[PDB]
């Protein structure tokens, strides 16, 4: 059980990292709108 | 004991990944307002 | 520790509740500048 | 295992609250851009 709940937290670990992919898309995103205001 | 740890992860689980898939439509709609696409 | 994980599983939702209201926010600044 | 878990859950809870503070970050860049046109 301790090695299944590392797993379980591992699994965590790579849908934080997936959600800070998609951060930078929307501020990348946010970069080229500021331009054209 | 465990097994409510284990239920606990996949409930932190799902909420990530909803999450996610909320970031994901935002960046859409902001993509969609810049002037070239 | 049973206790413990679960009160630090409790904090780690209460983050993921704030992290909606954010969203929600998030979503009405966009919102008004399509508006 | 209990200090491990701890430290796991230390390292979610973290990574949890900068991406709220990112996400308060984006908001308010959208705030701006809100107002500037
Ligand atoms: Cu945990």
């Amino acid at each position: 059980g301790l090695a299944a709940i590392k797993q379980e937290h591992a699994a965590i670990k790579q849908e934080l990292a997936a959600i800070k992919q998609e951060l930078a898309a929307i501020k990348q995103e946010l970069a080229a709108i500021k331009w054209e205001g």
